[PDB]
């Protein structure tokens, strides 16, 4: 190949250009994401039972659905909440890699068996099955800047004109309205109802009869009589369209002919289907859409599609209506990725400058440099080929690969240069000679190097997909650069390199280059002198090496280990939870305090606050809320104190002084569905029909026991709600029978008035919407109000609730949890500082073994993930090390000489460990992959050193010591060119501030520390390694001369 | 240990074992060799006739008196502002 | 697929406007289109025009006073005049539907309405005419919607000599002058051009670039490939 | 049966349309409601979409909207089908 393209530089170019077009085309079409998807698909079933308490929801809906959930492939577990909002959510969580489409199909096939068994009012609310992330992709806010629309107006506008189109957009997994669509509200008056001897049953009957859409057939319809000339539709009753029309619904005609109209017993108004959710944007009335990504969908594409859809709506907005963007996870992905692109471009410039320092001609420095964009761009093409995406990990793979890439071209150019300084041969012949002696080694090295990176393509579990992004990216780029170095570089050498006369080293050049060249040449001699020295001792350095290895061991075992750094993503959330029983009004008071704090104390940092009352992480309730916070740009938020971690800590500390609420701000994790580390996720289980109170008592005993182990466990707490007072009313069957009042009338009257009842639909400005009957607020506020409602007995008598019922206060649950079909209570907690998650869990298991009979437990979420287990590091790297030795043995046709190369491993690790240790960084994914990058490249330097020495001892005569010295003499320049170019190339990363600088710092620090020690140390120790191993595994006779 | 009859055993496995088994990894379908307990009302036509009742009356009373009623709330939304109490109303629950 | 030089356009009610205002906006769009025979030809609604229909109002008070229930009234009217699927029967081993409906001669004309009687609570038969009133009005025999909103599809084509791209550009211009709240969209063949016609340019470019590069590799020359690429018009002129 | 276009639209079409959410790869949706008592809603998907997955996602969203439809519409049933416009052939059957 090299010979072929040396003669055909234009063919060489054509190959390089086609590769770049292919990469370029991959880049335009490739998915972009922050990370590879490692989250288990989750399917969620949601249903609603208007006016139901948590137990009614559970026993009438949740159990029924749960019991039909079986024969579903890849189901890991199931969990549910039934709450006194009347809401059920059931979450089925599937193995990583489950097709979410099929998961959803199989869940719904079971659900449809339960559907006919569910209450009618539950079916008519619509139950839903969704396949989406649990977290919000973004929040689209809507305000009116002319103040021409209330919160309720905006909410209805959004629900009626915007939400559906957004809901139908591909990749939109779920849409939450922050507010409610309008419904025709009929607010009943019990006083007026009793005055006319009417009940809510009569009101409901009248609405169904007089807000109707009647199919009436046709005049002259088929089959017709013969001679028919008229054909027209008959139009009878149609849906009412206005409060006015509902008001004149005729309830009855009195004995004296006067009319009782619906408006005589009710206030009638357009109002929300519900009144639970109220949002503000920077303090002003708002609504919005909280959008969740469908399982596996691409976040940036889905966001683009959502924006395009919103753009279609904007020109038809009412005056003043305006879209705002209070919370979007999207921008940080685009921005942090581009920051890495930026450092890759800077890297190529830095490389070009360092090349220009050693090669002092523009054309000659272009040779190594052009290799970078060819290889890098081709790597995108390979990623496309293998179905990978452009993400943080593949992008950083590119960066970490820079040294390995550029080195192939540098090794080729430099060696050609030397061949022209040693023999004065012309360019085209020098490169031929050069390719003749190195091309085989370049290919061999690519093989041993693939042994250091390929094994991590075989990490198991969710973590594995992360390591596989690096593995493939780095191996591909490395393979491409060997190809590029065998095809383009020899051609560019034979055509763009300036002829070098024999014995010339540019020492007699001009100004600075002439000076540089003289310094280098003398340094090289002082370099070779030094080594020649240590080769005469050796014993000293063998000891020093073991010191380095020991210190390396020291630093490593004391460097804490993390997975992926937490990035400031310019956004975060604040959770607000009041005790159950708290009113919406008090929840608003606490939200006002939260909002106030961000608007006044974090003026410099926070751009906006979208707060919603009545919606929290665990869903609808009077006592819960959430604030979405968007920060100003990273650029305007300089320093640690102005980043999300410091802001959320400050905020949480200030909010701790809020009375009788749980309020805390928190940064979203790297993944999330990974585990906010140190944290565990525990399920207490009622395994024997123990019932709610006993499970509570067991829970409390466990919580007590846990608290008295603060050395091991911290913040061990329930995830759910406490029992609250509830109003128990007993209907007296005998009395009802005696009075002749039907239990159905009693129940409808009670439920409609106090819970509300979805009656049927009406048409509001072209759009079908709901009609709701319910008591006007002031008649369903106080316990005494119960006896102001009357039912009509069979004999026409109005009978007050007080005549056939009794009531008492009791305690009950506002939120009943189930885990895998059984009653449960989720408990969260974490390992105490200094002790491990595994430690904390075992203790929890030990404590849980002491609970009352019939109480079990289970781990879920993050705690489920880590019990399939990890700790595959030792084995895989062990295989890696063995295969590397086997590859080196094939390379050298020796079982011993490989050790002279492999001993180089500790020398870069120590520098990375020092660097990470004293910058306070951690042993994470970026540290690990960086270590393999440094190890590989210095292993490569070592290989070409002993390869050159071995050749001298074999091809030529040269004895051991002479060969080693001339080998190391020859490889000093090439080594330095690459190291200085890569070390300076990653400066952008170490110095990085702003979006994704968490990852960038972790990457750069490891590499720069590793590279510096690797370069400085190996240049002296690799000579020692070779001579010592050669001597120890010496045959019979050599060293002293070698024949010829 | 002679404490459970066959019908008992079958109820125990239907009620406490079958669901989890049927969600276990690789399990495709599960057949119960027996039957879960139900509440059994065994009617007597002589006594029905005596009181002039039929199974229709029986069925009607059971739906009416073995019920789980959504009954709404005190202080639920929208409330009168200034409301302090928010509490579920609990009416009829399923017989047990 | 396409009518060739044809387009497929959706007029959309983006606000509360309703069928009548959408129809007026459509007629306004059609009249303006007709004024450009040079660019547009045969632009027309795909659907149906409003038609006379028979509005019958049941009087709730009079029904309630006569003791006649609204359900009896409405199933009497619908079942007789519209027909009604009751349940299923078995005809020679196959399950089939049972329909009730008036024999044809009693559901042909407005005077027939009064021949249908409903039984009041007190046993009396009440003619439909006692508690109803009727009038002619206009309504739609076919309502269209597009992406969940009320719509009106419009078909047409580029005038001879003109491109469909040109004709669509005018339609958007004309559409931009319609009453407030009236929007539009492209569907079908048109949708698959405003998206799938932006491609041709870039694909031909890739073709031509790769051809050149292959030739340059073959001939080891950046210029000689031109002597081949120059042949293209020679065959094309003859085909044309 | 016997429904005018408006009735069809406002008790059937709008209700189904409002439920066509969370389906993948939809390009657009259109419908007709007419005075023969008939509605057709057509959903068109991106080229390359699996037609079977498209159909089952549609039919499952419909299934959950069925309880919101009029009784007589639930009686007739609502068909969800793959849309073709080509026949291999048409066999006529006549009586002479
Ligand atoms: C040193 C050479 C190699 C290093 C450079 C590699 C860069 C890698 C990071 C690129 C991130 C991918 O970002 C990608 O950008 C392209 C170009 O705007 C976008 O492409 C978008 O705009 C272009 C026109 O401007 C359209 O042709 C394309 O249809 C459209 O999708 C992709 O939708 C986006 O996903
Ligand atoms: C499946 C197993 C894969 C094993 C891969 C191991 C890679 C080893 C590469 O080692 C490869 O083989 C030998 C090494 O002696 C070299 O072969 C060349 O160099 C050495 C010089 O003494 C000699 O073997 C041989 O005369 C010459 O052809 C190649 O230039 C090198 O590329």
């Amino acid at each position: 190949m090299p010979n072929f393209f040396i003669d055909r530089p234009i063919f060489a170019w054509v190959i390089a250009i086609i590769i770049m077009l292919a990469g370029g085309l991959a880049i335009l079409k490739l998915p972009v994401a922050q990370y590879p998807t490692i989250a288990p698909p989750a399917v969620t079933i949601s249903a609603s039972y208007p006016g139901a308490d948590a137990k009614t929801v559970q026993d009438t809906v949740t159990q029924v659905i749960e019991q039909n959930m079986n024969g579903i492939d890849n189901l890991m577990y199931m969990s549910s909440n039934s709450d006194s909002t009347g809401t059920v959510q059931i979450t089925l969580t599937f193995e990583s890699g489950t097709d979410a489409d099929i998961a959803q199909v199989q869940v719904q096939n079971k659900l449809q068996l339960a559907m006919p068994l569910l209450p009618q009012e539950v079916q008519q609310q619509g139950v839903s099955v969704e396949k989406s992330s649990s977290s919000f992709l973004m929040v689209v806010g809507v305000i009116n800047t002319d103040g021409t629309m209330t919160q309720e107006d905006i909410s209805d506008y959004v629900a009626a004109n915007m939400k559906d189109a957004i809901s139908r957009t591909s990749g939109v997994g779920d849409v939450q309205l922050f507010g409610s669509q309008y419904a025709m509200r009929i607010w009943m008056n019990p006083n007026e109802l009793n005055k006319f001897q009417l009940t809510p049953v009569d009101v409901i009957t009248a609405i169904k009869a007089q807000n109707a859409q009647v199919a009436a057939g046709q005049l002259g319809g088929t089959p017709p009589v013969k001679g028919q000339q008229l054909n027209a539709s008959i139009i009878a009753q149609t849906r009412l369209t206005s409060t006015e029309e509902f008001g004149k619904i005729l309830l009855k005609v009195n004995q004296d002919g006067s009319r009782v109209l619906l408006r005589d017993v009710a206030k009638i108004e357009l109002g929300g289907e519900n009144y639970d959710i109220i949002a503000e944007f920077n303090g002003q009335p708002a609504s919005g859409l909280g959008i969740k990504l469908a399982t596996g969908a691409n976040a940036l594409d889905t966001a683009a599609a959502i924006r395009a859809e919103l753009a279609k709506m904007e020109p038809f907005f009412p005056s003043g209506l305006k879209i705002v963007y209070p919370y979007d996870t999207t921008p940080f992905v685009k921005i942090s990725i581009h920051e890495v692109v930026k450092t890759l471009v800077e890297a190529i410039i830095l490389v070009f400058l360092v090349m220009y320092l050693f090669l002092q001609n523009f054309r000659a420095t272009l040779i190594p440099t052009i290799a970078v964009p060819v290889v890098l761009l081709g790597t995108f093409a390979v990623l496309a080929a293998f179905g990978f995406s452009i993400n943080t990990l593949t992008m950083f793979g590119m960066v970490l690969a820079i040294g390995l890439l550029v080195d192939n071209a540098i090794v080729v150019v430099e060696n050609v240069e030397r061949v022209m300084a040693e023999e004065g041969l012309p360019p085209k012949e020098a490169t031929r000679k050069s390719m003749g002696q190195i091309q085989g080694a370049l290919v061999g090295i690519a093989m041993v190097l693939s042994a250091v990176f390929v094994p991590m393509a075989f990490f198991g579990g969710s973590t594995g997909a992360i390591y596989r992004q690096f593995s493939i990216t780095i191996v591909s780029a490395m393979a491409l650069s060997v190809l590029v170095a065998l095809i383009l570089t020899p051609a560019l050498c034979a055509t763009m390199l300036k002829p070098i006369a024999k014995g010339d080293h540019g020492e007699g050049k001009k100004g600075f280059f002439g000076w540089f060249n003289r310094m280098f040449e003398k340094s090289t001699h002082h370099y070779t002198d030094s080594v020649g020295g240590i080769l005469r001792s050796t014993g000293r350095y063998l000891v020093l090496y073991l010191i380095i290895v020991v210190g390396m061991a020291y630093l490593f075992v004391r460097l804490p280990s993390s997975f992926l750094p937490d990035e400031d993503q310019g956004v975060f959330m604040t959770m607000v939870q009041l005790p159950a029983g708290a009113t919406q009004e008090r929840t608003q008071k606490v939200l006002n305090e939260v909002t106030h704090y961000y608007l006044t104390k974090e003026k410099n940092n926070v751009e906006s606050v979208f707060a919603v009352n009545g919606f929290g992480f665990a869903g609808r309730g009077q006592n819960t809320g959430i604030a979405f916070v968007s920060l100003k740009d990273w650029a305007d938020r300089p320093g640690e104190e102005n980043k999300v971690e410091a802001i959320t800590m400050r905020a949480t500390r200030a909010f701790s002084q809020i009375k009788d609420a749980m309020v805390f701000a928190f940064n979203l994790p790297a993944i999330v569905e990974l585990g906010t580390a140190t944290g565990f996720d525990f399920e207490l289980i009622d395994q024997a029909g123990l019932g709610h109170e006993k499970l509570t008592q067991a829970r409390n005993q466990l919580l007590a026991e846990a608290a008295k182990h603060p050395d091991m466990l911290t913040s061990v707490r329930p995830n759910g709600l406490e029992d609250t007072p509830q109003f128990k009313i007993d209907i007296d069957q005998e009395k009802a029978q005696a009075l002749g009042v039907s239990i159905n009338d009693i129940n409808t009257t009670l439920g409609a008035a106090w819970g509300g009842s979805y009656v049927n639909d009406f048409i509001d400005r072209g759009r079908v919407k709901k009609v709701y009957v319910m008591s006007e607020a002031k008649y369903r506020m106080l316990p005494d109000d119960i006896g102001d409602w009357y039912v009509r007995a069979a004999d026409g008598q109005m009978v007050p609730f007080s005549a056939f019922s009794s009531s008492r206060w009791e305690y009950g649950s506002p939120r009943l949890e189930r885990y895998n079909g059984l009653p449960s209570m989720e408990i969260l907690g974490q390992a105490a500082p200094g002790k491990s998650t595994g430690e904390a869990m075992e203790l929890m298991e030990q404590l849980a073994s002491k609970l009352p009979t019939g109480v079990g437990y289970d781990w879920t979420g993050m705690s489920y993930q880590e019990r399939l287990s990890g700790n595959q590091a030792p084995s895989l790297y062990a295989i890696s090390l063995i295969v590397v030795f086997l590859c080196l043995a094939a390379l050298y046709e020796s079982w011993s000489i490989p050790f002279s190369v492999m001993l180089v491993v500790p020398l870069g690790v120590i520098g990375a460990l020092l660097a990470a240790t004293f910058r306070g960084l951690t042993n994470d994914v970026y540290f690990q992959v960086g270590l393999l990058t440094t190890i590989g490249l210095s292993a490569k330097n070592a290989i070409l050193i002993v390869e050159f020495a071995k050749d001298l001892m074999d091809k030529e005569g040269k004895g051991l010591i002479e060969a080693t010295l001339d080998a190391v003499r020859m490889r000093l320049r090439p080594i330095l060119m690459t190291s200085l170019a890569f070390i300076l190339g990653v400066m952008p990363l170490v110095i990085s501030t702003g979006a994704g600088s968490g990852a960038q710092n972790a990457v750069g620090t490891g590499v720069m520390g590793g590279m510096v020690t690797a370069t400085v140390l190996a240049i002296f120790f690799v000579p020692v390694f070779f001579v010592v191993v050669r001597r120890r595994f010496s045959r019979k006779n050599e060293d002293i001369e070698h024949s010829h």
